[PDB]
């Protein structure tokens, strides 16, 4: 698995501030001026060092401590009064205000949320307060505690081997000792996500892919009002055939037609040799056609992923309450006396695996969508193949778990896992 773990906020405060004091110790500058240097270098440390010895005035530069090198005043800039030389307070840019202008201006900011961005109040000036010369403009401890508050979740945020919780009011960090787009839970509230971009775990897609698909199913017309179908037609019978579990191989209880959710086809071309229905059927010589058809070409393609992408969460969804009612049979059993948990955890455990493989399969889809055509894309289709038949046969079998036995329901438990963990390695890519 993902080698991760999960940290109460006094260990990510402990953490950091070890970090602190050692940077601080080596680099030979105060505590803020290195909290300052972490934050902007995403506390790598090697870089920092390497750019500390590269350049020092750069590093102080970009990590907004020194102003760009390309007698009072005793006239605060944006309040014009005239003040007393010791009331008159800058950063190392100079641009000096009053005391009273600096107190409002550090509470306004730290009222609306703001942390490690508080800056000069000189437009233009990149220049960063640090956290020694903010605290005591601060008049109370609310405010100082919300302070502290924004700047530890600046801290987590920054920091390239941590990332808070997404959970709702969640104090807990989860770290990971080398960064990259992968699975996390929080062990306090459950909470499971990507740890690169903090959302919804969406292998084998990156994060950029998968934040364009949302936003565009979101956002187009053609889908942003979308409903999935509750009914279709049998295509024998023409009887309104329900879609009430997640299995898309569909048998009519009137005439026994085996057919296809997704096509309406029968389900005898849906096996796992030859598996077609999930492939887009692209043109190839479309680009070398008019506006008006590129356009209808493009909305064909953007529906033919999007209505799987959907009914595959759908199924999702239907498949668990499958397992709901699975695991209120086994509990029926058990408290009569007809067997113990042991003798159907097998039951349980493919449920499991059925539902981590079509969620992987329902990430698959806006992963082919945004690909460019080529062998990589075809590799990618027969794989995709594989995992949609494989899952579409173990959640028949775990919807009819007692027309089969053990042995075959564990067989097809082992060979969609197999498939899912050979798509994952070829393309869950960096
Ligand atoms: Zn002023
Ligand atoms: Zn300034
Ligand atoms: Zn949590
Ligand atoms: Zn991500
Ligand atoms: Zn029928
Ligand atoms: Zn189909």
């Amino acid at each position: 698995e993902y080698q991760f773990t999960c940290l109460t906020y006094k260990e990510s405060e402990g953490a950091l501030n070890e970090h602190m004091t050692s940077l601080a110790s080596v680099l030979k500058v105060s505590h803020s001026v290195a909290k300052l240097i972490l934050v902007n270098f995403h506390w790598q440390v090697s870089e920092i060092l390497d750019r500390y010895k590269s350049n020092s005035a750069q590093l102080l530069v970009e990590a907004r401590v020194q102003p760009n090198p390309s007698h009072p005043p005793h006239h605060c800039a944006v309040c014009m009064q005239f003040v007393r030389k010791e009331n008159l307070l800058s950063l190392a840019c100079q641009h000096q205000f009053c005391r009273s202008c600096w107190e409002q201006h550090c509470s306004v900011l730290v009222k609306d949320g703001v942390g490690v961005g508080v800056s000069c109040m000189a437009q233009d000036c990149p220049l960063r307060t640090p956290e020694d010369f903010v605290f005591p403009l601060l008049p109370n401890e609310e405010l100082r505690e919300k302070y502290r508050r924004y700047l530890f979740r600046d801290y987590v945020e920054s920091h390239y081997q941590l990332q808070l919780c997404p959970g709702a009011d969640c104090p807990m960090v989860i770290r990971v000792q080398e960064p990259r787009a992968r699975r996390v839970q929080c062990n306090r509230c459950n909470e499971v996500f990507c740890f690169k971009c903090r959302q919804m775990y969406h292998a084998p897609t990156d994060c950029a892919t998968i934040r364009k698909w949302l936003t565009k199913c979101a956002d187009d017309s053609e889908t942003a009002n979308y409903i999935s179908a509750h009914t279709k037609d049998c295509p024998k019978c023409n009887i309104c055939i329900e879609k009430n579990g997640g299995c898309n191989h569909m048998q009519c209880s009137k005439c026994k037609h085996d057919f296809c959710w997704m096509c309406l086809g029968d389900w005898k071309t849906h096996g796992s040799e030859y598996y077609e229905c999930s492939r887009y059927k692209e043109n190839p010589d479309i680009v070398n056609q008019s506006q008006q058809a590129q356009a209808r070409e493009a909305l064909k393609k953007y529906l033919f992923y999007f209505e799987r992408w959907e009914n595959h969460n759908k199924s999702l969804q239907l498949e668990a309450q499958t397992y709901q009612r699975i695991h209120e049979k086994i509990q029926e059993r058990v408290m009569n006396n007809l067997g113990t948990w042991i003798d159907w955890q097998y039951l349980q455990n493919a449920a499991k695996l059925l539902a981590k493989c079509r969620y992987t399969l329902q990430y698959t889809y806006p992963y082919a969508y945004y690909m460019e055509s080529g062998p990589r894309k075809k590799l990618f289709e027969y794989q995709q193949a594989q995992l949609e038949a494989e899952i579409e046969n173990l959640s028949w079998k775990v919807e009819r778990a007692d027309s089969y036995d053990r042995g075959d329901l564990e067989n097809q438990m082992h060979i969609a896992e197999q498939r899912r963990r050979t798509l994952l390695k070829d393309f869950h890519d960096t």
